[PDB]
C-alpha cells in the first residue's frame, strides 16, 4: 500500500501549500490596500512602514505555521516509511497521528 499511502500523503502536502500560497497572496493584496489606505491620508513615513513591518511580520508567520505543518507531516510519513521494532516514539501526538 505504499503508492497510496505515498500518493494520500502528496495530496494532503499540497493541500496544505495551496491553503499557504492563498491566505499569503490575500494578505499581501492586504497589505497593499492598507498601504494605500494611509497613503490617501497624511501619510507619515513612518508610521507607513511600521504597518509595513507589521504586514511583513504577518506574512512571517503565517508562512511559518505553514511549514511547522509541512514539517510535522514530513516527519510522519518519514517515521512511519522507516517504522521497526523497538524504535521509540516519545510523541504523544506524533505516535497519536
Amino acid at each position: 500500500e505504499l503508492s497510496t499511502l505515498e500518493a494520500e500523503m502528496a495530496v494532503e502536502r499540497k493541500a496544505v501549500e495551496d491553503q499557504r500560497d492563498g491566505e499569503l497572496e490575500a494578505r499581501a493584496q492586504k497589505l497593499e490596500a492598507d498601504l494605500a489606505e494611509l497613503e490617501a491620508e497624511g501619510a507619515k513615513a513612518d508610521a507607513r512602514r511600521k504597518v509595513r513591518d507589521g504586514g511583513e511580520r504577518e506574512m512571517r508567520q503565517i508562512r511559518d505555521r505553514a511549514q511547522r505543518e509541512l514539517d510535522r507531516l514530513e516527519d510522519i510519513w518519514s517515521t512511519f516509511t522507516k517504522l521497526a521494532p523497538k524504535q521509540l516514539i516519545v510523541d504523544e501526538n506524533l505516535y497519536r497521528e
